[PDB]
This record gives C-alpha cells, sequence and structure tokens, in this order.
C-alpha cells in the first residue's frame, strides 16, 4: 500500500476498531500526535508500534517545537526551549548559538524516534517582528539571515537522528496580527516585501529544508486565497521561483481560517499540498478520506515517503547511555538558563 | 550473511588492486582489522568500484570503507559519471561575496559528493579539512575553506549538513591544526611554535564549535612545541586533555597515515602509540605486507567505546543506486546550483 493524501489523529492512547478502519483507507498517509496520546514512553511505543502494523507505510508526526508547542513534556522527554531563546544566544554568541541549536535537534529527534515518531512539525521560519501572538517566542529571531542559520543548525541535528523537518508557516506568519486558529489573518504587504525578507530562509536552506507547511494567512496583494489554498504561494513562488521539491503539508483545516473539510481538502491538495491535515476530529476526517476528488498523485507519494525517519534508531534503553545524547544535553543544561 | 563472529579492530588499510585477491582477503579477516581506505588506483569504473566494495564487505560484514573525497586537489575518482567537486577554498570565497549562499552552496556540495559514494558502496570521506588558510602550508593551500575560523565552522557545518542528508558521516581534519606550520608532513616533521592559548582561540575553535556536526577527527603529525614534544596524534595531551577532556568529543580518532614521515618520530609502534594516546583506529596506507605485520604485531587491545565510535562511522539508512540518483530532484537541484553559484 502506499501514502494517501490526509494526516489525522487517533481518538486515544490506544487503538480502537474505529482508527484500524481510517489507518487501512487508502486516502490515509499520515497521524500527527496531540498531548492526550501520551500517557507515558511505554504506553506511546506501543501506540505508534501497533498504527504501523496497521498501515506499513504510514507517517506519524508531532508538534515539537520547544516552549509552548510541545506535546510530550513527562517522562524523560526533554523539555526544550522556544526558539526565541536560542536567537537570544545568538545576539551574545553566534557559534555557540549555533552548537546549541544542534544538541537541541538531536535531542529533539531522537527522543522522538525513541518512540516510533517519524517527524516534528519544526522549524517555524516566522520572523519576530513581535506582531503576532501565536506565534510569539516560537519565532527564532527577527533577521531572516539568523533564523536560517539557527533553523539549520537546528535541522542538522533532527539530521543526525535521520530525521527531516517541516519549515512554517510559509511564506511568513510573523508580520500579520490574527491567530489562524481562530480567526482569518491578513498581510497587505507587497509581494516584493514578503519575498526579501519572510521567504528568504525557505530559499536559503536549499537541501536542508526538506517540507513547508503554509499559513492560513491572505496575503491580499497577492492572492485573494489563503497560502495553503494558494496556486500562486505553493506552485508559482514555492515550486517556481525557490523549485522546492519537498513535502508540502496543509496547516490544520480544522482552524478557523480553513473555513466543508472536503471542500477545503480538495482544494489545498489541488493548490499544491501533498497532504492534508486533519486534526481533533477523526469523524469528519473520516468523511473527507471518503469523499476526497480523485487526483494525480504519484509526485506528491514520492514527497511523503521521503519525510519517513531514516535508518535505524536506538530504543531508550540504549539513548540512555550515549556520550553523544548525554553530551547534547550536558551543553543545553550549561548554555541555557 | 557473516557465518564468524568479529568485531571492527584498529587498522584502517588498504587492497592491492580493483578486485580483491586472497592477500587482501586474509588481511580483512585479521581481527586487527576495522577499515579499508580506497584511492585512486582501486578506480576503474563505478561498476567495477561497486563490486569491490561489496566483496570487501562480504569478507569483514562490520568493515568501514572510506575515501579521501575533499574535493579540489583530493578527489580520488573523478570519472564515469562522478562529479568533480571545487577545492574547499572556493567556498570561501564565494562566502566572502553571499554568506547565505555560500552555506546554501556548501550543503549541496556535501550532498553530491556523499550519494556519488553511497550509490558506491562507500562509507565515509575523510572532509572536512578545518585547517585555517594562512597562507603558509602548501600540503593543505587550497584545501582549507577560509582563514576565519568563524568561517570555516559554519561552512564546514553546512557541508557536513549535506553529507548526512545522504547518511554519510564526517571526519575533521587535522587536529589542532595544520594551517599554521610550514612543513609537509608527508615528507617532513612539521613544528608549530605557538602557545597553548594561541592554538585554542582560533586552529581548534572549529572542533568545539562544530560540537555533533562533527563525527571524527584525524590529528595532524605536527609537533606543537609549547604543549607536547609529541606529533598531536601521539600526545594523550592533546587527545586526552584538549579534545576528549576539554572539549568534551566523543567521536572516532583516526591517526593520520602512520606511512607519512612525520609519523616515525617502527609501524608497528607507532600504530600502538597512537591507539594508546587516544586513536581509535590507525591509517596504514600504501604498504599492505608492512600493514600486515602492523596486525600481527601490534598490542593494543580496543575498548568497547572504541568499537562503538568505529561503528558510529557506518552510513546510515537506504542509498540510491547511481541511476535512480541522476534523476532524483534533489540531486539535479543540487548540480544546478553548484554549476550557477560557483561559476
Ligand atoms: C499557526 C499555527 O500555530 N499553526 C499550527 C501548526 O504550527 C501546527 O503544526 C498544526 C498541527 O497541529 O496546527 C496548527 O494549528
Ligand atoms: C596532512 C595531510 O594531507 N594528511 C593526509 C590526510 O588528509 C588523508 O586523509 C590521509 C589518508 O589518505 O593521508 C594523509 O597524508
Ligand atoms: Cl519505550
Ligand atoms: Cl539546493
Ligand atoms: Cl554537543
Ligand atoms: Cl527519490
Amino acid at each position: 500500500t502506499t501514502p494517501g493524501p490526509v494526516m489525522l489523529d487517533v481518538v486515544g492512547t490506544t487503538l480502537s476498531r474505529d482508527d484500524a478502519r481510517r489507518l487501512a483507507h487508502p486516502n490515509t498517509g499520515g497521524v500527527i500526535l496531540f498531548a492526550r496520546h501520551f500517557q507515558n514512553r511505554a504506553q506511546l511505543t506501543a501506540l505508534t508500534d501497533s498504527i504501523r502494523a496497521v498501515r506499513e507505510d504510514i507517517l506519524i508526526a508531532v508538534d515539537h517545537e520547544g516552549g509552548r508547542v510541545q506535546r510530550f513534556r513527562t517522562d524523560g522527554f526533554t523539555v526544550l526551549p522556544a526558539m526565541r531563546r536560542l536567537g537570544e544566544l545568538w545576539d551574545r554568541d553566534v557559534l555557540l548559538a549555533t552548537k546549541v541549536a544542534t544538541a537541541v535537534g538531536y535531542i529533539l529527534a531522537a527522543e522522538l524516534r525513541a518512540c516510533g515518531i517519524d517527524m516534528s512539525f519544526t522549524p517555524v521560519l516566522d520572523l519576530d517582528y513581535g506582531h503576532s501572538k501565536v506565534i510569539g517566542d516560537r519565532a527564532f529571531h527577527r533577521d531572516p539571515r539568523v533564523v536560517t542559520l539557527l533553523a539549520k543548525s537546528l535541522n542538522h541535528g533532527l539530521s543526525l537522528a535521520g530525521m527531516a523537518n517541516c519549515g512554517k508557516h510559509f511564506p511568513g506568519h510573523g508580520f500579520a496580527e490574527a491567530d489562524s486558529h481562530v480567526a482569518l489573518p491578513t498581510d497587505d504587504r507587497t509581494l516584493d516585501a514578503i519575498l526579501e525578507q519572510d521567504v528568504a530562509p525557505y530559499d536559503w536552506l536549499g537541501l536542508s529544508l526538506a517540507a513547508v507547511i503554509p499559513a492560513h494567512v491572505i496575503y491580499t496583494q497577492v492572492d485573494k486565497r489563503p497560502a495553503g489554498f494558494s496556486r500562486v504561494w505553493l506552485q508559482d513562488i514555492l515550486r517556481g521561483k525557490l523549485g522546492f521539491t519537498g513535502a508540502i503539508f496543509s496547516d490544520d483545516l480544522s482552524m478557523e481560517a480553513a473555513r466543508t473539510l472536503t471542500q477545503a481538502a480538495d482544494a489545498a491538495l489541488a493548490a499544491g499540498c501533498d497532504m492534508v491535515l486533519v486534526c481533533n476530529q477523526p469523524d469528519a476526517a473520516e468523511v473527507v478520506l471518503n469523499g476526497l476528488k480523485a487526483r494525480a498523485s504519484a509526485e506528491s507519494v514520492r514527497r511523503i515517503k521521503r519525510m519517513r525517519a531514516r535508518g535505524k534508531a536506538l530504543k531508550w534503553d540504549k539513548l540512555i547511555a550515549q556520550p553523544e545524547y548525554l553530551q547534547a544535553q550536558a551543553l543545553l543544561s550549561s548554555a541555557l538558563a
């Protein structure tokens, strides 16, 4: 079986019959996990194993950014800094900040891999303008050159554990005021202004950027469609001008800005997303699985398969004794308050 | 399948030719062998090279296979589709025009370098050179990225990221820095008379700053007269007190080639001195019979931790075969960027 375009979630800490039905659907390609899916490492590892047992080619993801966005924060998961802390470190010592960013990435990925997770939806490449509450301390820095090199160093750490990455929220959520969870944010800047600054990290990262999530933000001088439903943003700019060949994941179609779910999914995929997220309503996601309009998918499937974690990973009982992991832990503890 | 229970030994040696002989097979099965380094004489074409690396792994399942693919003046395989890579100095020149572009190009170069080697069954390249470009060292020359250790660090880091995208590790060299000394360690014993603080401030800084982005190190056969009378690869002060100790380095340490004239400061004694000082593996190049004397004479017993470090140098994950690689969009993007950005 090959991955479908929909990433959805499961009902709880153990798989149900209804989850198994959805996981077997040809239009399912992923699972996203939240805090409610985590009781402890043993339970989470059993859950991810059970998911892969139903659907061998499934991608399993989570939001592990650090700071305010980190689903698993107990039973030995390391509580990671807000990414803003790394930009503050850079302002004091550029080179140390890059070293610490790698150590954070390695820890982040290695601990996720130990529980059988493929990837985290990180890094946030949004610029820290100070304008956006929803982003806030999730942004690395104001300066796109600094965002790029800190995010690159983080992504390097992720790669040391065989993990990919996903830059977000393209072409930039940092400037717009509103929260896309609960409203429809707008950004009235010119295309050239957005390209010069906010898009620059996506371009400069090159092969170091594996995937993107687009913002549910309307860039009113560029397209009246939100970026994840915009052929202009996803094809003309990201695939075209930037030459990007990695996976594109819609932002959560359950979010107010994304406003049927099936129509929004079809529109996201037509615009250029390879996978669509439907979070926190699995029955409604099942309606999407069965209602989605047919489309060419071979090019999307190549990209989706390339988001699976690479190589072997250490289980927890080995990771806890690994010198690299221990060195990374010591550096985090000493370099950051 | 390997019928015999073995663990990798400390010696990295070479084979006699383009196909394995009986005598190579004997050396590859010796308990003290842990790796093979390939040179230009081992390369006729990709098909032959891939068969040779496969044949090496079949004799010794846990063997590490390495090559010097730096780019520029140091690149063993340059034909039958291998991409001729720039001298690392070119990346530092690009940095001086456009820092961010340089970092993007460095990753592209790393990815091409590693992916091509993976397609032919090689684990790793002995790159990056972290030596600083003082303009003093002919043996280093355009192999150095840049004068400034901060620039060397970030370009090398970006290169190593590219290597990691293809599942390949890396090896920083030649620690604590070959760029300041004049002499060529292939034919002479170079000296460097700077204070420890001066050497730590600049030349060692990339090793410290790279952190986990640095997988391994080759020490220089250079005497740093203010720090230790022993060349760095035979110095417990350099390897234990500075590298393992001060810097907390946990990766593999490979001696520089013990066949070099500087290493004469016998082969077996030199290997034992290198391993005692802190090397996990020793290189013995271009004299397989002499390497075999070392195999049978070596006193060192490898620790479990050296074995772990050596095993972690093996390439990770699945690699694309050549015909798939050259049609891959990401490889094609990397090639296009090299062609445009370095013109
Ligand atoms: C602007 C924003 O925060 N969007 C988030 C995104 O970061 C996250 O990856 C996704 C999946 O949980 O959910 C969205 O709400
Ligand atoms: C100073 C110098 O160039 N040393 C080289 C080293 O870079 C190379 O990796 C090794 C194995 O071929 O041989 C040494 O001669
Ligand atoms: Cl577990
Ligand atoms: Cl690229
Ligand atoms: Cl570290
Ligand atoms: Cl591919």
